[PDB]
């Protein structure tokens, strides 16, 4: 089921991005502007994890041109959870759902997310149990 969906927006802390409306589905905000090194926290906001097992973890993106990689981690930066790749979408504003699997620890977790490449938005993330 789902854990939580989390609004890049509804971030405690960021370094380096900004906010901007969004035409996705369901209107309101995305992070952009997001380059190499910068990086979101939502430890304000505790996801518990309720068994030690496989999340599915999928994030709303949009690219222009391609080349964005993120991870997702423990808020601070460790442990780090899992990379994935951003491909282009083609515009701005034109989004999809991409996908991984991470292992998690059960527990309340505080987490972040961090840019190694630029070149993408994000609309939210959603956090599911598949274990
Ligand atoms: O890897 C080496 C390179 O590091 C670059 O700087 C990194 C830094 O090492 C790394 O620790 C940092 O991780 C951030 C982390 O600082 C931040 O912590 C937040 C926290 O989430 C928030 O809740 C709290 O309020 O404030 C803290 C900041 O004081 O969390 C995020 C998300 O989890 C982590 O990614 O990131 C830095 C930037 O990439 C250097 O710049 C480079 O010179 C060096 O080679
Ligand atoms: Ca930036
Ligand atoms: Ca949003
Ligand atoms: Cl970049």
């Amino acid at each position: 089921m789902v854990i939580a969906t989390i609004q890049a927006e509804d971030h405690s802390q960021q370094s380096g991005t900004q906010q901007e409306t969004t035409t996705d589905t369901g209107g309101g905000k995305n992070v952009g502007y997001i380059d190499a090194g910068d990086w979101l926290s939502y430890a304000g906001t505790p996801v518990n994890i309720p068994s030690s097992g496989s999340y599915l973890i999928e994030y709303r993106v949009a690219s222009q041109n391609g080349g964005g990689s993120l991870t997702f981690e423990e808020a601070g930066g460790a442990p780090v959870h899992g990379t994935i790749a951003i491909p282009a979408t083609g515009g701005w504003q034109t989004w999809t759902t991409i996908q991984h699997t991470v292992n998690l620890s059960a527990g309340s977790h505080q987490f972040g997310i961090k840019a190694n490449a630029g070149g993408w938005n994000l609309n939210w993330i959603r956090i599911n149990k598949t274990h």
